[PDB]
Parts: C-alpha cells; sequence; structure tokens
C-alpha cells in the first residue's frame, strides 16, 4: 500500500535536501562562530 | 592711589592661584589625553 507519485517524489526531495545540507554544513556554516566578531574591547 | 586691603589680599590670592596652577598643570593634567581610553576597537 503506497502511492505511485509519493515514493518517486518525496524520496527525491528528501535526498536533495540531504545533499544540500551536506554541501552546506561543512563549508558555509563551518566558521559561523570563529569568524563572528564585534567592534569592542570587552 | 591704592587701597590698603587690596594690595595685600589680591596679590596674595593671585600668587596662591599661580602656585596651585603650577603644581597642578605638570602632574595632574599632564596625562589627560594620553591616558584617556575608550572601550572600542574603532
Amino acid at each position: 500500500h503506497s502511492t505511485a507519485i509519493g515514493r518517486v517524489w518525496l524520496s527525491v526531495i528528501f535526498i536533495f535536501r540531504i545533499m544540500v545540507l551536506v554541501v552546506a554544513a561543512e563549508s558555509v556554516w563551518g566558521d559561523e562562530k570563529s569568524s563572528f566578531i564585534c567592534n569592542t574591547l570587552q
């Protein structure tokens, strides 16, 4: 019992999301804190 | 033509002011700008 459209489309969109997250996490967000700087001596 | 009280008192107060200014300018106000600091990286 499974719809024809869903097994094709949901899985593809899920894989796309996973791939985008993999290519984004390592490089884009890697230095999110280390390169965060404020104009202060505090 | 000069008042008796004035020549005695005004000159003394003037000399006192000069002496205080001399003892204050060299040391108290000498580092007024060099030691002025602000909490900033700007």
